[PDB]
RNA sequence: CGUCGUCAGCUCGUGCCGUGAGGUGUUGGGUUAAGUCCCGCAACGAGCGCAACCCCCGCCGUUAGUUGCCAGCGGUUCGG
């Protein structure tokens, strides 16, 4: 499932703005930039995917987090495709560590879908319609990929662990294992199942997250053919 | 009951940070009469306050016509 010229796709990036624990995943540094050893990326993609597989084939949830503008859209696609939750927009504080309270907000979200499907009163004032609807779009913006989470994920997949340090933090306090793609600006030891690759180029964000979702469906019940990628 | 003070404020739940007192939220940019609302945010909500719901005055309509009103008719002791 794994493919090999991801070299055409990413080979990583970032100049000495690096974290030095990431030393082991580096072949050399080129155009004043850290160049990620793909042979290591391989060793890892395997061991990571093995974990991913077992989790799919036991029907266990993955939380997908990415909000850096680059990996932003491709998590709505790729996660819906896996029929799994994600946070696309802002990563609210305490989503895992204070789950039940955050979710108490999704009941509100549902409750608006129900109320605003119609009618059960449109004899409520004009302002209130406006007010309530504005709220509705709101929850929808952050909470959309979140509602699929009815229980604490059995794992979480993150695009930038540095950028999503809070996320990795919340998981570790819960023992929720962490999967992440991570370029050279990252603390490796902080990840359980790790994908040492460029995390800023959508070429790469694409390949890795897709093949992830692919392995997710392929072992879950079915197989599928190409999914959406912006050029 | 006064007062600060009709001032925009004071807290809480759980989360997070801190050995701890405590912090966060309630800070921050814009806006408002206002913790008023907007956006941003390790917070996410909730409460007592703000506001709204009640009374008065301003415009209009309807229900009413006496003890109140008199526009036109008729009388009119000259006082609807
Ligand atoms: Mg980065
Ligand atoms: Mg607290
Ligand atoms: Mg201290
Ligand atoms: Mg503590
Ligand atoms: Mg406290
Ligand atoms: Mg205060
Ligand atoms: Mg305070
Ligand atoms: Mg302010
Ligand atoms: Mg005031
Ligand atoms: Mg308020
Ligand atoms: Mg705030």
């Amino acid at each position: 499932v794994k493919e090999l010229l991801e070299a055409g796709v990413h080979f990583g990036h970032e100049r000495k703005r690096w974290n030095p624990k990431f030393a082991r995943y580096i072949y050399a540094e080129r155009n004043g930039i850290h160049i990620i050893d793909l042979q290591k990326t391989m060793e890892e993609l395997e061991r990571t995917f093995r974990f991913i597989e077992d989790l799919a084939m036991r029907g266990g949830t993955i939380l997908f987090v990415g909000t850096k503008k680059q990996a932003q859209d491709i998590v709505r696609m790729e996660a819906e495709r896996a029929g799994m939750p994600y946070v696309n927009q802002r990563w609210l504080g305490g989503m895992l560590t204070n789950f039940k309270t955050i979710s108490q907000r999704v009941h509100r979200l549902e409750e608006l879908e129900a109320l605003f499907a119609s009618p059960e009163i449109e004899e409520r004032p004009k302002k209130e319609q406006v007010r309530l609807k504005h709220e509705l779009e709101r929850l929808q913006k952050y909470l959309s990929g979140f509602r699929l989470l009815k229980r604490l994920p059995d794992a979480i997949f993150v695009v930038d662990p540095t950028k999503e340090a809070i996320a990795v933090r919340e998981a570790r306090k819960l023992f929720i294992p962490v999967i992440a793609l991570a370029d050279t600006d990252s603390d490796p030891d902080l990840v359980d199942y790790i994908i040492p690759g460029n995390d800023d180029a959508i070429r790469s964000i694409q390949l890795i997250l897709s093949r992830a979702v692919d392995l997710i469906i392929q072992a879950r019940g079915g197989v599928v053919e190409p999914s959406p990628s912006y050029a």
